[PDB]
Protein backbone atom coordinates (compact mmCIF):
# COMPACT_ATOMS: atom_id res chain seq x y z
CA UNK A 1 0.00 0.00 0.00
CA UNK A 2 1.74 3.13 -1.29
CA UNK A 3 0.60 6.71 -0.77
CA UNK A 4 1.21 10.08 -2.39
CA UNK A 5 2.50 12.39 0.36
CA UNK A 6 2.20 16.17 -0.02
CA UNK A 7 4.24 18.31 2.37
CA UNK A 8 4.08 22.05 2.94
CA UNK A 9 2.98 24.51 0.30
CA UNK A 10 1.58 28.03 0.20
CA UNK A 11 -1.78 29.75 0.59
CA UNK A 12 -1.67 33.26 2.11
CA UNK A 13 1.39 31.97 3.96
CA UNK A 14 3.72 28.97 3.91
CA UNK A 15 2.04 25.84 5.27
CA UNK A 16 3.03 22.96 7.53
CA UNK A 17 0.56 20.37 6.23
CA UNK A 18 1.58 16.79 5.67
CA UNK A 19 -1.27 14.90 3.98
CA UNK A 20 -1.22 11.51 2.23
CA UNK A 21 -3.52 10.47 -0.61
CA UNK A 22 -4.35 6.83 -1.36
CA UNK A 23 -5.14 6.26 -5.08
CA UNK A 24 -6.58 2.82 -4.26
CA UNK A 25 -9.56 4.35 -2.40
CA UNK A 26 -9.52 8.15 -2.85
CA UNK A 27 -8.89 8.83 0.85
CA UNK A 28 -6.83 11.68 2.29
CA UNK A 29 -5.04 11.36 5.64
CA UNK A 30 -3.74 14.35 7.62
CA UNK A 31 -0.40 13.48 9.25
CA UNK A 32 2.15 15.20 11.48
CA UNK A 33 2.74 18.86 10.62
CA UNK A 34 6.18 19.94 9.47
CA UNK A 35 8.05 21.45 12.43
CA UNK A 36 8.57 24.59 10.31
CA UNK A 37 6.17 25.88 7.62
CA UNK A 38 7.66 25.96 4.15
CA UNK A 39 6.72 26.48 0.52
CA UNK A 40 8.93 25.96 -2.50
CA UNK A 41 10.37 22.80 -0.94
CA UNK A 42 10.93 19.44 -2.60
CA UNK A 43 10.04 15.99 -1.36
CA UNK A 44 11.68 12.62 -2.00
CA UNK A 45 11.88 9.14 -0.50
CA UNK A 46 14.99 7.13 0.40
CA UNK A 47 14.73 3.77 2.16
CA UNK A 48 11.08 4.20 3.09
CA UNK A 49 11.78 7.56 4.76
CA UNK A 50 10.23 10.76 3.44
CA UNK A 51 12.45 13.82 3.14
CA UNK A 52 11.53 17.50 2.91
CA UNK A 53 14.29 19.66 1.44
CA UNK A 54 14.74 23.41 1.32
CA UNK A 55 11.97 25.90 0.66
CA UNK A 56 11.03 29.10 2.43
CA UNK A 57 8.86 30.14 5.35
CA UNK A 58 6.72 33.00 4.04
CA UNK A 59 5.07 34.13 7.27
CA UNK A 60 3.33 37.24 8.61
CA UNK A 61 6.38 37.90 10.82
CA UNK A 62 9.15 37.26 8.29
CA UNK A 63 10.43 35.36 5.25
CA UNK A 64 13.19 32.82 5.92
CA UNK A 65 14.74 30.68 3.19
CA UNK A 66 15.37 27.13 4.35
CA UNK A 67 18.52 25.03 4.22
CA UNK A 68 16.69 22.37 6.21
CA UNK A 69 16.54 18.65 5.54
CA UNK A 70 13.82 17.00 7.64
CA UNK A 71 13.02 13.30 7.71
CA UNK A 72 9.56 11.76 8.21
CA UNK A 73 9.17 8.12 9.25
CA UNK A 74 5.72 6.73 8.38
CA UNK A 75 6.11 3.97 10.99
CA UNK A 76 6.21 6.61 13.76
CA UNK A 77 4.38 9.56 12.15
CA UNK A 78 7.27 11.71 13.39
CA UNK A 79 9.50 14.33 11.81
CA UNK A 80 13.19 14.47 12.81
CA UNK A 81 15.75 17.07 11.70
CA UNK A 82 18.60 15.84 9.53
CA UNK A 83 21.77 17.68 8.59
CA UNK A 84 21.15 21.05 6.94
CA UNK A 85 22.42 21.94 3.49
CA UNK A 86 25.31 24.32 2.89
CA UNK A 87 22.94 27.13 1.85
CA UNK A 88 19.20 27.95 1.90
CA UNK A 89 17.41 26.90 -1.28
CA UNK A 90 13.90 28.17 -1.98
CA UNK A 91 12.13 26.76 -5.04
CA UNK A 92 14.60 23.87 -5.04
CA UNK A 93 14.66 20.74 -7.15
CA UNK A 94 15.77 17.35 -5.87
CA UNK A 95 16.47 13.92 -7.28
CA UNK A 96 17.63 10.63 -5.80
CA UNK A 97 20.43 8.52 -7.31
CA UNK A 98 21.80 5.39 -5.63
CA UNK A 99 20.27 6.25 -2.26
CA UNK A 100 21.80 9.75 -2.32
CA UNK A 101 19.77 12.96 -2.44
CA UNK A 102 20.80 15.74 -4.83
CA UNK A 103 19.73 19.30 -4.00
CA UNK A 104 19.70 21.54 -7.06
CA UNK A 105 19.47 25.29 -7.46
CA UNK A 106 16.95 27.39 -5.57
CA UNK A 107 17.18 30.93 -4.25
CA UNK A 108 18.56 32.54 -1.10
CA UNK A 109 17.22 36.09 -1.07
CA UNK A 110 18.21 37.58 -4.42
CA UNK A 111 20.93 34.93 -4.90
CA UNK A 112 19.99 32.43 -7.64
CA UNK A 113 21.98 29.24 -7.15
CA UNK A 114 23.79 27.19 -9.73
CA UNK A 115 25.25 25.15 -6.88
CA UNK A 116 24.38 21.50 -6.25
CA UNK A 117 24.97 19.26 -3.26
CA UNK A 118 24.56 15.60 -2.37
CA UNK A 119 23.26 14.07 0.86
CA UNK A 120 24.35 10.64 2.13
CA UNK A 121 21.75 9.28 4.58
CA UNK A 122 24.12 6.73 6.11
CA UNK A 123 26.49 9.52 7.23
CA UNK A 124 23.93 12.35 7.63
CA UNK A 125 26.26 14.57 5.61
CA UNK A 126 25.94 16.95 2.68
CA UNK A 127 28.75 17.60 0.19
CA UNK A 128 28.87 20.05 -2.69
CA UNK A 129 29.31 18.65 -6.19
CA UNK A 130 29.89 20.43 -9.48
CA UNK A 131 27.52 23.36 -10.11
CA UNK A 132 25.11 23.61 -12.98
CA UNK A 133 26.03 25.57 -16.10
CA UNK A 134 23.01 27.82 -15.39
CA UNK A 135 21.59 29.39 -12.26
CA UNK A 136 18.11 27.93 -11.79
CA UNK A 137 15.33 28.54 -9.29
CA UNK A 138 11.90 27.08 -9.78
CA UNK A 139 13.87 24.26 -11.42
CA UNK A 140 12.35 20.89 -12.19
CA UNK A 141 14.54 17.87 -11.46
CA UNK A 142 14.19 14.20 -12.28
CA UNK A 143 16.40 11.12 -12.46
CA UNK A 144 16.46 8.64 -15.34
CA UNK A 145 18.94 5.80 -15.79
CA UNK A 146 21.02 7.20 -12.90
CA UNK A 147 21.53 10.56 -14.61
CA UNK A 148 20.17 13.76 -13.06
CA UNK A 149 18.28 16.36 -15.10
CA UNK A 150 17.68 20.03 -14.29
CA UNK A 151 14.89 21.51 -16.39
CA UNK A 152 13.82 25.11 -16.82
CA UNK A 153 13.60 27.59 -13.97
CA UNK A 154 14.64 31.23 -13.62
CA UNK A 155 18.27 32.40 -13.62
CA UNK A 156 17.75 35.86 -12.11
CA UNK A 157 16.95 37.66 -15.38
CA UNK A 158 15.08 35.28 -17.71
CA UNK A 159 12.81 32.28 -17.38
CA UNK A 160 14.40 29.34 -19.14
CA UNK A 161 13.53 26.67 -21.67
CA UNK A 162 17.04 25.22 -21.33
CA UNK A 163 17.86 21.97 -19.57
CA UNK A 164 21.03 20.16 -18.55
CA UNK A 165 22.18 16.75 -17.33
CA UNK A 166 24.58 15.72 -14.56
CA UNK A 167 26.84 12.68 -15.03
CA UNK A 168 27.86 11.57 -11.53
CA UNK A 169 30.92 9.55 -12.49
CA UNK A 170 32.34 12.57 -14.34
CA UNK A 171 31.03 15.15 -11.83
CA UNK A 172 30.04 17.14 -14.89
CA UNK A 173 27.01 18.97 -16.26
CA UNK A 174 26.11 19.15 -19.95
CA UNK A 175 23.33 20.98 -21.78
CA UNK A 176 20.64 18.84 -23.39
CA UNK A 177 18.11 19.89 -26.01
CA UNK A 178 16.02 22.79 -24.65
CA UNK A 179 12.31 22.40 -24.17
CA UNK A 180 9.93 23.91 -26.71
CA UNK A 181 8.42 26.10 -23.97
CA UNK A 182 9.88 28.45 -21.39
CA UNK A 183 8.90 27.02 -18.00
CA UNK A 184 9.61 28.20 -14.48
CA UNK A 185 7.97 26.29 -11.65
CA UNK A 186 6.98 23.31 -13.75
CA UNK A 187 6.36 19.85 -12.45
CA UNK A 188 9.14 17.58 -13.71
CA UNK A 189 9.23 13.81 -13.33
CA UNK A 190 10.15 10.61 -15.17
CA UNK A 191 7.87 7.99 -16.69
CA UNK A 192 9.24 5.10 -18.76
CA UNK A 193 12.14 6.52 -20.82
CA UNK A 194 11.02 10.17 -20.87
CA UNK A 195 11.43 13.27 -18.72
CA UNK A 196 8.08 15.05 -18.44
CA UNK A 197 7.69 18.79 -17.88
CA UNK A 198 4.13 19.86 -17.03
CA UNK A 199 2.84 23.39 -16.52
CA UNK A 200 4.95 26.20 -15.14
CA UNK A 201 5.18 29.89 -15.91
CA UNK A 202 6.57 31.17 -19.21
CA UNK A 203 6.97 34.81 -18.13
CA UNK A 204 3.43 35.80 -19.19
CA UNK A 205 0.99 32.96 -18.42
CA UNK A 206 0.64 29.83 -16.35
CA UNK A 207 0.83 26.85 -18.69
CA UNK A 208 -1.29 23.76 -19.12
CA UNK A 209 0.97 22.30 -21.80
CA UNK A 210 3.05 19.18 -21.16
CA UNK A 211 6.11 17.99 -23.05
CA UNK A 212 8.48 15.09 -22.63
CA UNK A 213 12.10 14.42 -23.50
CA UNK A 214 13.08 11.06 -24.96
CA UNK A 215 16.68 10.50 -23.84
CA UNK A 216 17.37 8.21 -26.79
CA UNK A 217 16.17 10.65 -29.49
CA UNK A 218 17.04 13.86 -27.60
CA UNK A 219 13.79 15.54 -28.67
CA UNK A 220 10.96 17.16 -26.74
CA UNK A 221 7.40 16.30 -27.81
CA UNK A 222 4.16 17.76 -26.50
CA UNK A 223 1.54 15.39 -25.11
CA UNK A 224 -2.06 16.09 -24.13
CA UNK A 225 -2.27 19.28 -22.03
CA UNK A 226 -3.51 19.32 -18.46
CA UNK A 227 -7.09 20.40 -17.86
CA UNK A 228 -5.83 23.28 -15.67
CA UNK A 229 -3.07 25.80 -16.22
CA UNK A 230 -0.78 25.67 -13.21
CA UNK A 231 2.62 26.82 -11.99
CA UNK A 232 4.35 25.78 -8.75
CA UNK A 233 2.60 22.41 -8.94
CA UNK A 234 3.60 19.24 -7.17
CA UNK A 235 4.20 16.15 -9.30
CA UNK A 236 4.95 12.48 -8.82
CA UNK A 237 4.54 9.11 -10.51
CA UNK A 238 2.44 6.32 -9.02
CA UNK A 239 1.80 2.97 -10.76
CA UNK A 240 2.75 4.18 -14.21
CA UNK A 241 0.68 7.38 -14.07
CA UNK A 242 1.64 10.99 -13.41
CA UNK A 243 -0.20 12.92 -10.71
CA UNK A 244 -0.06 16.72 -10.54
CA UNK A 245 -1.17 18.40 -7.32
CA UNK A 246 -2.31 22.00 -6.87
CA UNK A 247 -0.40 25.04 -8.01
CA UNK A 248 -1.37 28.56 -9.02
CA UNK A 249 -3.35 29.26 -12.20
CA UNK A 250 -3.17 33.06 -12.08
CA UNK A 251 -6.55 33.35 -10.33
CA UNK A 252 -6.79 30.59 -7.72
CA UNK A 253 -4.53 28.40 -5.61
CA UNK A 254 -5.74 25.07 -6.94
CA UNK A 255 -6.89 22.05 -5.00
CA UNK A 256 -7.19 20.09 -8.25
CA UNK A 257 -5.29 16.82 -8.62
CA UNK A 258 -5.01 15.44 -12.16
CA UNK A 259 -3.76 12.05 -13.38
CA UNK A 260 -2.07 11.36 -16.73
CA UNK A 261 -2.47 7.94 -18.37
CA UNK A 262 0.32 7.66 -20.99
CA UNK A 263 -1.37 4.76 -22.82
CA UNK A 264 -4.40 6.92 -23.70
CA UNK A 265 -2.64 10.32 -23.64
CA UNK A 266 -5.38 11.76 -21.43
CA UNK A 267 -5.63 13.65 -18.16
CA UNK A 268 -8.47 13.12 -15.70
CA UNK A 269 -9.41 14.72 -12.39
CA UNK A 270 -8.90 12.10 -9.68
CA UNK A 271 -9.46 14.01 -6.42
CA UNK A 272 -9.13 17.38 -4.71
CA UNK A 273 -6.64 18.30 -2.03
CA UNK A 274 -8.26 19.32 1.25
CA UNK A 275 -7.42 22.96 0.41
CA UNK A 276 -5.94 24.92 -2.47
CA UNK A 277 -2.19 25.54 -2.32
CA UNK A 278 0.97 25.88 -4.41
CA UNK A 279 4.65 25.07 -3.93
CA UNK A 280 4.19 21.67 -2.28
CA UNK A 281 6.71 18.84 -1.99
CA UNK A 282 5.48 15.44 -3.17
CA UNK A 283 6.76 11.88 -2.90
CA UNK A 284 5.51 8.28 -2.72
CA UNK A 285 6.16 5.69 0.00
CA UNK A 286 4.41 3.18 2.26
CA UNK A 287 1.33 4.05 4.29
CA UNK A 288 1.95 5.19 7.87
CA UNK A 289 1.70 3.42 11.21
C1 LIG B 1 6.78 33.38 -10.84
N1 LIG B 1 5.86 32.28 -11.09
C2 LIG B 1 6.48 30.99 -11.43
C3 LIG B 1 4.52 32.41 -11.02
O1 LIG B 1 3.76 31.49 -11.29
C4 LIG B 1 3.96 33.73 -10.60
C5 LIG B 1 4.00 34.85 -11.43
C6 LIG B 1 3.46 36.06 -11.03
C7 LIG B 1 2.85 36.20 -9.79
C8 LIG B 1 2.79 35.10 -8.96
C9 LIG B 1 3.34 33.86 -9.36
C10 LIG B 1 3.14 32.88 -8.28
C11 LIG B 1 3.49 31.54 -8.18
C12 LIG B 1 3.16 30.85 -7.01
C13 LIG B 1 2.49 31.49 -5.98
C14 LIG B 1 2.13 32.83 -6.07
C15 LIG B 1 2.46 33.51 -7.23
C16 LIG B 1 2.20 34.93 -7.59
O2 LIG B 1 1.63 35.77 -6.93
Amino acid sequence: GRLIYTAGGYFRQSLSYLEAYNPSNGSWLRLADLQVPRSGLAGCVVGGLLYAVGGRNNSPDGNTDSSALDCYNPMTNQWSPCASMSVPRNRIGVGVIDGHIYAVGGSHGCIHHSSVERYEPERDEWHLVAPMLTRRIGVGVAVLNRLLYAVGGFDGTNRLNSAECYYPERNEWRMITPMNTIRSGAGVCVLHNCIYAAGGYDGQDQLNSVERYDVETETWTFVAPMRHHRSALGITVHQGKIYVLGGYDGHTFLDSVECYDPDSDTWSEVTRMTSGRSGVGVAVTMEPC
